[PDB]
């Protein structure tokens, strides 16, 4: 997450990118580099349901209080925009996570216009499963 752009510049150059075809390469290049998902993590109790595809997430709290993600899917477009959530929610602690209205930054980005129902439900499923996940936390 550290190799890939902060909320800020994510969105920033989603506002730059000239049309759909930009925007449709950027999910993708930007889905191939999240980190591989350790093998042990592919286990039912972190799959992710709704997205027509396969998807994983696994959300662990630090000692430091701050919620990491990783995750995988086999189809690109749903692993970048997974990418584009775990962006949105780097270094939030659970309780931001809870909080943090993400559909103001969701439409200035202006990408499920783009999406087929298919990958807009697998979207907001994603974020879905990572919020409840979130507000279980202490």
């Amino acid at each position: 997450m550290a190799a890939l752009p902060d909320k800020e510049k994510l969105l920033r150059n989603f506002t730059r990118c000239a049309n759909w075809e930009e925007k449709y390469l950027y999910i993708i290049e930007l889905g191939q580099r999240l980190a591989e998902l350790n093998p042990q993590d592919r286990n039912p109790q972190n799959t992710i349901h709704g997205c027509q595809s396969q998807v994983w997430i696994v959300m662990r709290r630090n000692a430091n209080g701050i919620i990491e993600l990783q995750g995988d899917s086999d189809a690109a477009i749903v692993k970048g925009l997974m990418a584009v959530v775990f962006i949105l929610y780097h270094q939030m602690t659970a309780q931001d996570i809870v909080h943090f209205d993400v559909r103001p930054w969701f439409e200035k980005m202006a990408l499920a216009q783009h999406l087929t129902p298919s990958r807009s439900q697998g979207l907001e499923a994603m974020i879905r499963a990572i919020r409840a996940k979130a507000a279980t936390l202490s």
